[PDB]
């Protein structure tokens, strides 16, 4: 995940963490975890460099249901949506062509010059029903 | 928009002003407009009787690109989707059996146990582009 900024230990540091984990989590969860890997860096760092690579595109953002945000990395550049337990925080990327075919339907029957669409839907997998 | 407790003049007069209108609007907007037209009525007392409406469903909820909650009481009682204009603020009620469908399959693929899907459409319509 290059940053457009110079390079420095902090925006390597802040990429290699959020590449290691693969799970939606917020600002502050990301700093916690990053204080406890020993790497000492602010809050407010992770927060302009997690909104610079969101900008950039590399990374998949998220709002969750009460108003906060997670963010995650995805493999995959193309474009995708994604299945989130919000039990577990687990998230996984598909793609339906017909998301986009009734997107673009609808533009063309109500004449939207352009649309930007968000489909990120939430369910409980086998998992938290096991005990 | 019914409420559960008894009735009285500050919720017969918000349900007034969500019936009033159709674009979505949050608590403080609602409440300006109210207390320009000369109701009289109090910041959480909106809050309270806007969240019993969406437990009851009366309203549409809807989390905008910054993260404060806006709401539109809607003619259609049934499950459906909005198509929103953020210029106009103007909202369509577009359904669509298919994305249920799409979600539907995926949920059953992955073995997942309920589907919850959040699905949006932000836009602009032909007029916005137009000067
Ligand atoms: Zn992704
Ligand atoms: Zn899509
Ligand atoms: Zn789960
Ligand atoms: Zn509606
Ligand atoms: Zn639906
Ligand atoms: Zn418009």
């Amino acid at each position: 995940p290059p940053v457009k900024g110079r390079a420095t230990r902090q925006r390597a540091a802040v990429s290699a963490a959020l590449q290691e984990v693969e799970e939606f989590r917020s600002a502050q969860e990301l700093h916690d975890m990053l204080k406890h890997k020993g790497d000492a860096v602010g809050l407010t760092t992770v927060y302009r460099t997690l909104q610079s690579l969101a900008d950039a595109g590399e990374v998949d953002v998220l709002r969750t249901a009460e108003g906060e945000s997670v963010y995650r990395r995805c493999s995959t550049g193309d474009h995708h949506h994604h299945l989130v337990c919000r039990a577990c925080g687990k998230a996984v990327e598909v793609e339906g062509p017909a998301v986009e075919k009734w997107a673009e339907a609808i533009a063309a029957e109500h004449g939207y010059v352009n649309v930007a669409h968000t489909v990120e839907i939430f369910g409980t997998c086998a998992d938290c029903a096991g005990a």
